[PDB]
């Protein structure tokens, strides 16, 4: 079973801790990978409960496994704050635009 599915995509907790260790240290080292500049801050215009504290970063998760390292960021983000707590997994898979919604 899933503990998180974007879209079609279904993902572990292991999967979100992988991304979100690499994108953490690329964080703390105040390093981005990407023509998007990964991991950027999170601002939550869509308005997100997130029980954790901000400031908020999103980093792709990728469905192959794979952790991010520059080139297509797919349509899943996983979101984590300055303490590395995750804040949440959200994607762009059924939503409009450039919004994204909550993986389930
Ligand atoms: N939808 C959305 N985009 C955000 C948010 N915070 C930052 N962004 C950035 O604001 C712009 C409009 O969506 C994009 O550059 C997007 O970055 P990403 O495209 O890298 O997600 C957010 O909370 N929601
Ligand atoms: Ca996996
Ligand atoms: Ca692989």
């Amino acid at each position: 079973a899933c503990d998180y599915t974007c879209g079609s995509n279904c993902y572990s907790s292991s999967d979100t801790s992988t991304a979100q260790a690499a994108g953490y240290k690329l964080h703390e080292d105040g390093e981005t990978v990407g023509s998007n500049s990964y991991p950027h801050k999170y601002n939550n215009y869509e308005g997100f409960d997130f029980s954790v504290s901000s400031p908020y970063y999103e980093w792709p998760i990728l469905s192959s496994g794979d952790v991010y390292s520059g080139g297509s960021p797919g349509a899943d983000r996983v979101v984590f704050n300055e303490n590395n707590q995750l804040a949440g997994v959200i994607t762009h898979t059924g939503a409009s635009g450039n919004n994204f919604v909550e993986c389930t």
